[PDB]
């Protein structure tokens, strides 16, 4: 109710490494135009990624393990 | 660009314990409908609650120190 409302609005157009990656989450709201991820980086900077492409999918499923 | 957008659409009407809250963030953005606060707790949920507030103020103050 007062949860915060985050959603993604582009995606990212290139690959984010591996070895940059920290964190993602889903969203699924929707109030979002959208399904999405947001990995989360090294760096803790936040990057909306199309949950359909296969290297998403991948780091999504390196970070559920490595 | 690809960074997700995060708004407040509501804001609380409880004080939350100092004991139970982790961190905050700022919304600033003006893609949001007004400037907010979003606590984090010590079980990782995230409450909007309103800037202007002294007890919102408050909690900031000892996060920023405690
Ligand atoms: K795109
Ligand atoms: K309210």
């Amino acid at each position: 109710i007062n949860a915060p409302v985050t959603c993604c609005y582009n995606f990212t157009n290139r690959k984010i490494s591996v070895q940059r990656l920290a964190s993602y989450r889903r969203i699924t709201s929707s109030k979002c135009p959208k399904e999405a991820v947001i990995f989360k980086t090294i760096v803790a900077k936040e990057i909306c990624a199309d949950p359909k492409q296969k290297w998403v999918q991948d780091s999504m499923d390196h970070l559920d393990k490595q």
